[PDB]
């Protein structure tokens, strides 16, 4: 039995509209409809790994299982294991993995985040699942944003929320929120923005959408544009949209749009738009290609219509050798010269680093750098050649290469981190010093960079 080098994922996103779906959803799993369609020679071919995200599910975690499982079992003849379900109030995601990955799989993790206050908190928010496969670790993200052309900002500030709350992954990443504690991390659902076009162009919006001709929607899609201002969703890619927008359809057909203001919208207008949404962050130099991105034309009992994506995730095997794990590999080594850290902080406190990986027994502290003023204002944090040599468990560079550092500044004062990133340890080179790069967040936003040279050194 041969471990994997790489799987397939299969991620759904569906608002169900509070409807039962049709008793056929087969296209969705299919990955068949508008966009990017999987080629029909693959149709009997299981994704290792389906994971689907509904929001306004009027169903109970039962009805809704027994709906996937039946659905992937026509499909493939495979009777798929439950790797995990999750709900908070009409927000579900549910992983399913093919019976052979069920040793292959651990760590899960379950948890659910509540967007807003009084007003605005009671049915939005997000549920996500974590788990290992294998050497690689796997998040999943599938959010209900505010609604509402106007709630842009809201929107952003509900992802902000959630990526800082949501507790999924290894809890000794203390520094790290969820878009740095996975491989691939993978999030979707009804993200709710908008094509943000006059009330007045509904009808002109409506041709375009007849004509295929979406360049001049897909311009005022504010989950574009909000991303391209970095604003929400940094670092995180999607694959380009080739299908229609997914809301709001009239029931029972495809054929309708329904936008104009209505007692049942508070008197909004619900432009077509590409609610429904998948987008995916892995750590540098990780295979990960997008296979299928599209919505179904056949499911019609919501006025929104499934999203499908599929992903061809590079893994990693769980490495054993006569050392580590349960001991360092003298062999291996991980040394770092003219690094510095660059921070927007108006702050003036010390920082040291804290490096975490998989590959170390456990996450290790520096000493504090020597800041220093930039040309442009910033603050420098000199680390020069004064950051420690790096032990990991496991020399053999089969595995080494195929590892990354997730870095933290931290404040001395306060021991609250600064920024987060990641460095690949898959180099051009070994026992050669070459440049590193990331750039660092906290909380999802920019605050800073981490630059200098690594030397690995490998059994080889
Ligand atoms: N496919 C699969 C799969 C793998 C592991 C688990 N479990 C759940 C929690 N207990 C131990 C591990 C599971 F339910 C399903
Ligand atoms: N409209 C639009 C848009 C275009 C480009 C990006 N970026 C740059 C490439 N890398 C990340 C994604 C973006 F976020 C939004």
């Amino acid at each position: 039995q041969p471990e994997p080098d790489m799987i397939t994922i299969f991620i759904g996103t569906w608002n169900m509209g509070n409807a039962p779906p049709p008793k056929k959803i087969t296209s969705w799993f299919l990955s068949k409809g508008q966009g990017k369609t999987r080629d029909d020679s693959a149709d009997y071919i299981p994704h290792d790994i389906y994971v689907i995200g509904t929001q306004e599910d009027p169903l109970s975690e039962k009805e809704w299982l027994e709906i996937l499982k039946h659905s992937l079992q026509e499909i493939t003849s495979v009777t798929f294991k439950t790797v995990a379900i999750h709900t908070l109030w009409n927000i579900r995601i549910v992983v399913l993995a093919k019976p052979e990955h069920e040793n292959r799989i651990s760590h899960i993790c379950t948890d659910n985040v509540k967007t807003g206050i009084a007003n605005t908190l009671g049915n939005k928010g997000a549920v996500g699942v974590s788990f290992m496969f294998n050497g690689t670790s796997l998040g999943f993200v599938n959010s209900h944003l505010t609604s509402g052309s106007e709630k842009k900002l809201r929107r952003n500030q509900n992802y902000m929320n959630i990526l800082r709350f949501l507790a999924l992954g290894d809890k000794k990443l203390s520094p790290f929120n969820i878009t740095h504690r996975f491989t691939h991390l993978f999030w979707f659902g009804d993200l709710n923005y908008r094509v943000d076009l006059p009330t007045w162009e509904a009808e002109t919006i409506i041709q375009k959408i007849k004509q295929q001709q979406y360049a001049d929607l897909l311009s005022h899609d504010q989950l574009l544009t909000e991303r391209r201002e970095q604003k929400v969703f940094l670092h995180f890619e999607e694959e380009e949209i080739t299908f229609a927008p997914t809301y709001r359809f009239e029931r029972l057909t495809r054929d309708k749009y329904a936008y104009t203001k209505q007692k049942a919208t508070g008197m909004k207008y619900n432009l077509p738009s590409w609610c429904d949404r998948v987008l995916w962050k892995s750590y540098p130099l990780v295979h990960v290609v997008c296979q299928s991105y599209g919505s179904t034309s056949d499911i019609m009992t919501s006025d929104h219509s499934p999203v499908f994506a599929t992903f061809e995730a590079g893994v990693t095997s769980q490495f054993v050798s006569k050392n580590g794990p349960g001991t360092v590999d003298s062999q291996g080594q991980i040394e770092f010269l003219r690094c510095y850290a660059t921070l927007k902080t108006k702050s003036q406190t010390k920082f040291y680093l804290e490096f975490h990986s998989s590959c170390l027994e456990s996450f290790v502290k520096s000493q504090e750098g020597e800041n220093e003023e930039g040309s442009e204002g910033e603050l420098v944090v000199k680390f020069g050649e004064t950051l420690p040599k790096l032990k990991p468990i496991i020399s053999d560079p089969e595995y080494l290469l195929d590892q990354h550092i997730l870095i933290s500044i931290k404040s001395s004062d306060s021991d609250e981190s600064y920024g987060e990133g990641c460095i690949a340890l898959r180099l051009e080179a070994t026992e050669t010093q070459l440049p590193i790069y990331t750039p660092l967040t906290h909380h999802g936003e920019l605050t800073g960079h981490f630059q200098g040279e690594i030397k690995l050194q490998t059994s080889q």
